[PDB]
């Protein structure tokens, strides 16, 4: 169940925290693991998903040597598109002491697929259309 | 506002600019106009702190492109500021000409906090000045 | 032995792993060691600071790849270490069956300093005992 | 000489570039050299890979600075390359007077292959000549 990131040096910045766009990174990785775990890669032999947009709001900042967790769920999937909700939550200090885990960061996604030359929007295959569904 | 060119670090393997670099790109364009002015966009107790982003993704750019963010002020207030920002590809490396076209928008709402609290305090005089203008 | 596994953020446009990230790679296999044992590797008066890195690259790792970084003490003195480390591709995202392969290695010295200064001072009992095992 | 600003992205955690990120700025520097002749680094059926680095850090550089990137050739054969590149910090954003100051030295070397097979080709007439300039 879900994804477990820890945050290293290279995810902060001199503010001591996570430097704001490597939170999409983590959001990213999350979805691509759902295929790796089945065995696949995110494209195919003639289309790639591309994200359209992103609505992000931020919240407790995450810093080094904590554990964060992607918790990822499908918002709403057509046959073009599909939207999904990611919500990251820091589980973990580096000192391992007891924590209630806190809210670092949300996002709302939208994906198309596309042609990889002509990017024209195409169907999402059937095939990741199943493994999104699950 | 500001120029930049794609390099082999900012790509990946699609062959056009991984999505997050466009935030590092308007991250640069906001910071370098408090450089060239001569200031950190910090100071003694505070730092500003993103609230939410709000993005859309156009045509995707790719490498030796040279590409050109502009920043607009969306709202100014007391204690947060607004910026929309769009970056357009102006320039192959090959330099074939070639109309400009829109890559990226963000608009990203910023407060001002006190780094040790993250209580929200008014943006300073210095940042407020220079924003204004 | 820590694992990591390749991600589009780490490809670059020739469908590999852009070069610098193998050192992200080996730093998180650094920091793992003390993060295992609950501590950060820094505290109340030092931080660790790299002083040369002689680093060798192999056959590329593409997307999906699973990385394994194995680490050595080559050399512990009381005020520096050095370490080697490996990268080996272990798995494709597919699961077909692949004799690991070598990726990258490197050879990196490491200091301790005391912050402000920046001065050579001895590790810390702590990390050294650590370190030792 | 290239000069690049220190921004966030580049910073980490204790106020310092991330030391992985010199070697971006190297690159930078080099794939401009190719994006200023028009081109690109790299052609039909050959890409350049970085076959060995040896670098030493000396004082490290942090938020706002400028950093010249100085290369120059230390070897070249029809083979391979070897690049000589340091890396010094000139200014702050402030401009409070410094005295510039070397933060980062490398010597890498480089091989020209086919992307296919990954074997050694000779570095392109075109390449050979902009290396040599």
């Amino acid at each position: 169940t879900h994804m477990r990131c820890r945050v290293y040096y290279e995810d902060t910045d001199s503010e001591g925290v996570v430097y704001h766009a490597n939170y999409l990174k983590y959001c990213e990785r999350a979805r691509s693991e759902f295929f790796f775990k089945q065995n696949v890669l995110p494209e195919n032999e003639e289309g790639v998903f591309v994200i359209r947009s992103i609505k992000a709001d931020f919240f407790t900042p995450a810093s080094l040597g904590q554990v964060l967790e992607i918790r990822t769920q499908i918002k709403e999937l057509r046959k073009v598109f599909v939207v999904l909700f990611q919500e990251i939550y820091c589980i973990q200090n580096a000192s391992l002491e007891p924590m209630k885990p806190f809210k670092v960061f949300a996002s709302e996604i939208k994906f198309g697929f596309v042609n990889r030359s002509t990017y024209s929007p195409i169907a999402i295959p059937k095939l990741f259309k199943e493994l999104l569904n699950a």
